[PDB]
């Protein structure tokens, strides 16, 4: 019961309330605290920034006879890292090899999670996992979407190629989470052929890819200028099937405008309209600038009925290009 009492108090963030409860069931004999109430109290303080707090509590716990465990050791080094100090964190996990305590598989993620974060050189993560890997640690689900950041949180271009090769050529694939991270990463570098691999590689692997995913590579695939591959990555993402919110459209849209096919335009228009994905008020701003450059003034004012009857309100920036077109016309 006290142990619930503390997990509702964290998720409502009463810190003081749980430390005061604490301090006095430490003093009472009925209710001593034990290791679980520690560790919560533990996290209890970091999660609201006590790290003085959360110290005192872990060190009073020798001269409350209170057991030890990774637990703590993981929890005091994500708490370091989440501030970025991977200092302290590779520090930690040494203090806690002395000690004789066999780190986990996530205190092991938690401290390459903390080096990525903290900038520290691509090599001591590389270190790090070759470590990790001599001592026997356990790949996760979790730790190896993670594990394909690791070399995208380096930027390096070779590691950037290894990050998405990483699921792909050892044949272990996260479905979602992976690829978009190693596209990512991908990215920067230039993902030559490695865009449309992304897709294909989550896709087909037995979940079709989703579609905030096939976005975030489509938008970097229109500042890459990739027209007729992010056309065909459109073609693709229509392949994907996800359901789509009308964004993904109006992103690509967007550089269509300088495109200008005009009819492109409209036929794009009609599907995802009817599609139960109504135009945003940023879609619609989008298209009234799109059209308004090239004319069919005429047309501007046509979707000031359309925006009427469809309810969906008008913004600054839409009401004044709205005006401007007027103007011209």
């Amino acid at each position: 019961d006290f142990s619930h009492v503390f997990k509702e108090f964290a998720a409502r963030g009463d810190w003081q309330r749980s430390l005061r409860l604490f301090k006095y069931m430490q003093r009472q004999i009925w209710c001593k605290p034990n290791e679980h109430i520690y560790t919560l109290m533990i996290g209890i303080l970091g999660r609201e920034g006590l790290l003085d707090k959360a110290f005192e509590i872990f060190d009073e716990m020798p001269s409350h006879s209170v057991a030890r465990t990774v637990f703590s050791y993981t929890a005091i080094i994500n708490a370091y890292g989440r501030n970025g100090q991977y200092g302290t964190s590779l520090q930690l996990l040494e203090k806690m090899k002395q000690e004789k305590i066999i780190p986990s598989i996530l205190t092991y993620n938690t401290v390459i999670n903390s080096c990525a974060r903290g900038g520290h050189e691509w090599e001591g993560l590389l270190s790090l996992f070759a470590e990790m890997r001599h001592e026997g640690i356990q790949p996760d689900l979790v730790t190896y979407n993670t594990l394909l950041s690791a070399c995208s949180s380096r930027g390096l271009g070779d590691e950037a190629e290894m990050v998405f090769r990483t699921m792909n050529e050892a044949g272990i694939l996260p479905d979602v989470t992976t690829y978009s991270y190693l596209v990512d990463t991908f990215g920067k570098l230039g993902k030559l052929e490695k865009v449309s691999e992304l897709l294909m590689e989550m896709e087909a692997g037995g979940t079709s890819p989703e579609v905030t995913s096939y976005n975030v590579l489509l938008e970097a695939y229109a500042h890459s200028g990739s027209m007729k591959e992010a056309m065909d990555v459109f073609r693709q993402m229509q392949t994907a099937g996800c359901v789509a919110n009308a964004e993904t459209y109006s992103v690509l849209l967007n550089l269509y405008g300088k495109n200008g096919r005009y009819d492109q335009v409209r036929d794009l228009f009609l599907e995802m309209k009817m599609s139960n994905t109504e135009p945003d008020a940023d879609t619609y701003n989008i298209l009234i600038q799109v059209f308004g450059e090239g004319g069919y003034f005429k047309e501007v004012v046509t979707l000031f009925h359309d925006m009427v009857e469809e309810k969906v309100e008008p913004n600054m920036e839409t009401y004044e290009g709205l005006i401007y077109a007027c103007g011209k016309g």
